[PDB]
């Protein structure tokens, strides 16, 4: 477990947001990206925001984050700048639907969005399980997710890092779930699932927000349309990021191509061209109908609908040669 040092905790707990960004952190299409040196420290905000002030021992809170960022490893996509774009697109969302949710649950929310692709490799579920890896032995399904949990708990466990510690195990236990429930549901696998259930829930009018299972789905849903929010920021943004993304995927690619073994047309470097066209099939098979769902449970998520299908418009004219 990578742990932080004491002048990175002291520079960050003297950390004031400026006052231009206090109105732009709040909207969905905000891109932190040009904020590198402010990420811990719009986190703190972020949490500051939406749990209340004094909610977290900010000693503790404000080392948990520099070794959360110091357990992301340098890869082109799955990196702590990554993990600090989702966790504010759940502060977003849960500043926009305040009341429906509680304290522990945003709370642990935001933490696990933050905590989400802990020590990321930059390889995919596929691949660990195709090559017979160590962590693939020991979580058969949802590998990186469980890892990524049992991460988020490793440095809970350390030397005043357990920002839970003014909870009763009750609660402890309770936000336990909430993040590995959250965590899990990364996993793309299973949001296909979900939002089939969840669509069908909402199209023959019953779901209850206060029904147990349906708050897990909802939130399931949440933690996707939060991952995948490179999709929801303006045009410029989305095409680097997914230059960001393809490159962790070519990455894994070229091991394959090492191996010996052709890898799937996503993750060759050879098959640039297909792009524009494979963008368009996560946008209609993925994208859309997560934010179209969202947007229907989440009336004030609209702009990630939104946003999602300006930057579908754009995959749609680069196909059509007028990029
Ligand atoms: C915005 O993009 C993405 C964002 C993602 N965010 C999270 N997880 C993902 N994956 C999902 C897949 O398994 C690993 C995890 C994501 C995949 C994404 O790329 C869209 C798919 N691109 C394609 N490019 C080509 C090129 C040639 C042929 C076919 C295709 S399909
Ligand atoms: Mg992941
Ligand atoms: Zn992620």
């Amino acid at each position: 477990m990578s742990i932080c040092t004491s002048e990175e905790w002291q520079g960050l707990m003297q950390f004031t947001l400026p006052v231009r960004l206090c109105k732009e952190i709040e909207l969905f299409h905000f891109d932190i990206g040009p904020f590198e040196n402010m990420w811990p420290g719009i986190f703190v905000y972020m949490v500051h925001r939406s749990c209340g002030t004094s909610c977290f021992e900010l000693e503790k809170l404000c080392r948990f984050i520099m070794s959360v960022k110091k357990n992301y490893r340098r890869v082109p996509y799955h990196n702590w700048k990554h993990a600090v774009t989702v966790a504010h697109c759940m502060y977003a969302i849960l500043q926009n639907n305040h009341t429906l949710f509680t304290d522990l649950e945003r709370k642990g929310l935001l933490i696990a969005c933050l905590c989400h692709d802990l020590d990321h490799r930059g390889f995919s579920n596929s691949y660990l399980q195709k090559f017979d890896h160590p962590l693939a032995a020991l979580y058969s399904t949802s590998t990186m997710e469980q890892h990524h949990f049992s991460q988020t708990v490793s440095i809970l466990q350390l030397e005043g890092h357990n920002i839970f510690s003014t909870l009763s195990s009750s609660e402890y236990e309770q936000v336990l779930e909430i993040i590995r429930k959250a965590i899990i549901a990364t996993d793309l696998a299973l949001y296909f699932g979900n939002r089939k259930q969840l669509e069908e829930m909402y199209q023959t009018g019953s779901l209850n927000l206060n029904n147990q299972s349906h708050r897990d789905r909802v939130i399931g849903l949440m933690m996707t349309a939060c991952d995948l929010c490179s999709v929801t920021k303006l045009w410029p943004v989305t095409k680097l990021t997914a230059n960001d993304i393809y490159a962790e995927f070519w990455a894994e690619g070229d091991e394959m191509k090492k191996l010996g073994i052709q890898p799937i047309p996503m993750m060759d470097r050879d098959k640039k061209d297909e792009v524009p066209q494979g963008q368009l099939g996560f946008y209609n098979a993925v994208a859309i109908p997560c934010y179209t769902t969202l947007t229907q449970i989440l009336p004030p998520t609209e702009p990630l609908l939104k946003a999602c299908r300006d930057n579908l418009s754009q995959w749609e004219k680069v196909i059509r040669g007028e990029e």
